[PDB]
């Protein structure tokens, strides 16, 4: 009990650490093809890759202060992070949703109506995306939950080609111990808020399993090839 309050002490940290609040930033905006729906604006993907980029980088560095995950051998947290890097993506920027407004909000502040999401890449995927973000809204889960939760989707021994999955799974038990324990301590009152919340990551699989649909038909529409991390993500 004492290690696992310290637990959840270290997943929030560095989740706060390697993403910032919704609250916590300093929101700006474009008039980039912000009325209509196009295939592609192109300034606009440039933008949405790069912060892509970035939030890789920070999901790597969330990965590494996850207790264990270091342990586990190279090989095994490149293919963790691999087949979990879009699921995380994806959370993280639906936690960004601000539905009076209907935008979403980016690590340095830029924030995109739906018709803008749209035209930066997400294409086809975009009115699904804001629906599962609208879903995520009744869950009110905070940011030791998402850090929580994201750490749950990243240390699964079902990923495909890891060298030692039960180890990846006996890291995960405590993630998972502790994820329900700080839920039910928040919102005694909501017992079901953590198979909720664990029912979100087969949505979040989906959406990921889209997202990778959608990279196909994107790679056809920009004029070079995406960024190499987010490459290395796709493959
Ligand atoms: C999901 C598919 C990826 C598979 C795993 C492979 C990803 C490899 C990531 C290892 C990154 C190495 O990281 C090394 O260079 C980064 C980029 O200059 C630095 O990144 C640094 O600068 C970034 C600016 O973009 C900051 O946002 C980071 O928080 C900061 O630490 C690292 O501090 C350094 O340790
Ligand atoms: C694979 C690829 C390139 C193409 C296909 C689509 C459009 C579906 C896609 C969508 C994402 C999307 O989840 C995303 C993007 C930037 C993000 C930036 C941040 C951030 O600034 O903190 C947070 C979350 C983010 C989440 C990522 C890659 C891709």
């Amino acid at each position: 009990s004492p290690q696992l309050e310290e637990l959840i002490t270290k997943v929030s940290k560095a989740h706060q650490e390697t993403f910032p609040s919704l609250c916590q930033l300093g929101k700006y905006t474009t008039n980039s093809s912000a009325d209509h729906r196009v295939q592609l604006d192109l300034g606009l993907w440039d933008k949405f890759s790069e912060l892509a980029t970035k939030c890789i980088i920070k999901i790597v560095e969330f990965a590494k202060r996850l207790p264990g995950f270091t342990g586990l051998s190279i090989a095994d947290q490149i293919t963790l992070l691999k087949a979990a890097c879009l699921d995380i993506l994806m959370l993280r920027i639906c936690t960004r949703y601000t539905p009076e407004q209907d935008t979403m909000t980016f690590s340095d502040g830029l924030t995109l109506n739906r018709t803008q999401m749209h035209n930066a890449g997400f294409g086809p995927l975009t009115d699904l995306v804001f629906a599962f973000a609208g879903q995520l809204l009744p869950l009110e889960m905070d940011d030791t939950e998402t850090g929580l939760l994201s750490a749950i989707c990243l240390i699964c021994g079902d990923r495909m080609d890891l060298e030692e999955p039960e180890k990846v799974d006996k890291l995960q038990e405590p993630l998972l111990e502790a994820l329900r324990l700080y839920a039910r301590r928040r919102r005694p009152s909501q017992p079901y808020m953590f198979p909720r919340m664990l029912m979100k990551i087969t949505d979040l699989r989906g959406i990921s399993t889209k997202g990778a649909e959608r990279a196909i038909t994107l790679k056809m529409e920009i004029p070079g090839p995406m960024p190499p991390l987010i490459r290395e993500m796709l493959e």
